[PDB]
């Protein structure tokens, strides 16, 4: 059940905080609290053939994924409006603008430092996928910062307009997401799962580490062919300074096979995540992410 | 190669006949004639990665695929400016609107009638499998008339956005256009065609006789299955007025297999668009278009 009240006679509606091409979001603060929120406005598709707004059972569908989950790094609901035209999510207000854009800034990096904001986004999806839950838009601009005013920012993941709950012998299929971040089993039409999630993080992890893309094409069509045949490479151009063991976290994520792709569990322990030893420790500190060429394409 | 000039040096810039997502079209009239034409600015992407405006390649072939083309039911290309942001495309002036639009507003409508319109665009999609074009966005929306108001309105295929070249021996795969009139091969990323455009007719006549969607869910998801499993009926709420010879039509359009589906020059030669005897003519003629629900889930 939604609120069925006007969201503004409840809370002074402020400055936007973006907008996608189904929701518009906006500061807000409540007026019997004085605490501050975004309010997520999302236009209710009005007809079945139309192409404008969400349909209401979806938008059911994240409210219900959003108030299972209560978590340091996944954003927090706190209530739902709902009029005629628009159903409103009040959400934690999460201001720090994106991760990749608070790197941007940086005048060093080390894959110390980088692995330590990686195990941040680890920790959400482990999370959410020990409670079934695929998140299936994992990308940057779903990942936030809560403050980039502190010296270590607190990530926050963002935008559960895609997630799912996977239930076992049931089969989810369907296409969605953006092609440059999307797993090789929604391009082809295939069983999706948890894993999905797991080829993201690869990608992100890519990015992250060094400016270039695993799989971007020129136009969309190359896109795909190059998730599906899982082509990409480690150019020496952008890697030359990236530890081995960050390339066998990446290698063992950008994998076709759903089920020789590692889990959120594995990746928390693989050893460049989770050094066991002195010696592994020592070598993610001396490589160097490339700020210059992550800088560029980030620009 | 695109004319990189001021296009308002040219053309009198009038108002916005429409915009897209990515292009918005307003109406112009050209200095030295007087003519009348649509100028389609179209926003140039800045970026691989970004999401935002059409790369020049995909440009350069929409507009290389219009220069091929000259027949009374495709809209004609008559120039192609570029600046900084954008190209824009100088082409015919459509302004009847929607064929759809037209059809709503009628009073009474026979099989016969409904068969003539779709002979324009058929005659249109033969003009183009002929040069081994394929549309690729064959929809409602795309399909428009010059006039409105003459008794026969004329047939104007658009939006060659997605059009593309098929050539021999050369393998195309790609996912895009709006689920509700995809292809089975386009959901699953398989060997695209002519074939697909022939899917697309399919599921534009059984909306126009009935004014229901064969494939359409109530989400995307749905809609996807649908296509795929080819899972589509004739309810007699809405078919009970419509011609076996009608349905004989849809069904050899709504075909899973490329090789089996009916070709262009099937379709223009099918006894329903095609009569070859009085018999098949009258029975055609005493079949009527379900108006009633038609303008209801149109207008
Ligand atoms: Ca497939």
């Amino acid at each position: 059940t939604f609120k069925q009240q006007k969201v503004e006679d409840f809370y002074d509606i402020g400055e936007e905080l973006g907008s996608g091409q189904f929701a518009i979001v906006k500061k807000c603060r409540e007026k019997s609290t004085g605490l501050e929120y975004a309010a997520k406005f999302i236009k209710k598709r009005q007809s079945r053939a139309s192409r404008r707004g969400v349909c209401r059972e979806e938008i059911e569908r994240e409210v219900s994924i959003l108030r299972q989950v209560l978590h340091p790094n996944i954003i927090t609901l706190h209530d739902v409006y709902e009029n005629r035209t628009d159903v409103v999510l009040i959400l934690e207000l999460v201001s720090g603008g994106e991760l990749f854009d608070f790197l941007a800034q940086k005048e060093s990096l080390s894959e110390e430092e980088a692995t330590s904001f990686i195990k941040q986004i680890l920790d959400g999806v482990n999370y959410l996928h020990t409670k079934k839950i695929a998140h299936f838009d994992l990308k940057p601009e779903n990942i936030m910062l809560l403050d980039k005013n502190i010296p270590i920012p607190h990530i926050k993941l963002i935008d559960f307009g895609l997630a799912h709950e996977i239930e076992d012998g049931v089969e989810f299929k369907n296409i969605f997401g953006t092609p440059e971040f999307v797993a090789p089993e929604i391009v082809n039409y295939e069983p999706l799962g948890l894993e999905a999630d797991m080829w993201s993080i690869g990608v992100i992890t890519y990015i992250l580490l060094s400016g270039a893309s695993p799989f971007l094409g020129d136009t969309k069509q190359e896109t795909l062919a190059n998730i599906t045949a899982v082509s990409y490479d480690f150019d020496e151009e952008f890697f030359s300074q990236t530890s081995e063991l960050a390339k066998d976290f990446i290698r063992k994520l950008l994998v076709k096979e759903t089920r020789k792709r590692l889990t959120i569990q594995e990746a928390l322990r693989h050893p460049w995540i989770t050094p066991v030893d002195t010696q592994q420790a020592m070598v993610r500190r001396e490589s160097v992410v490339n700020l210059e060429n992550f800088k560029k394409q980030y620009v």
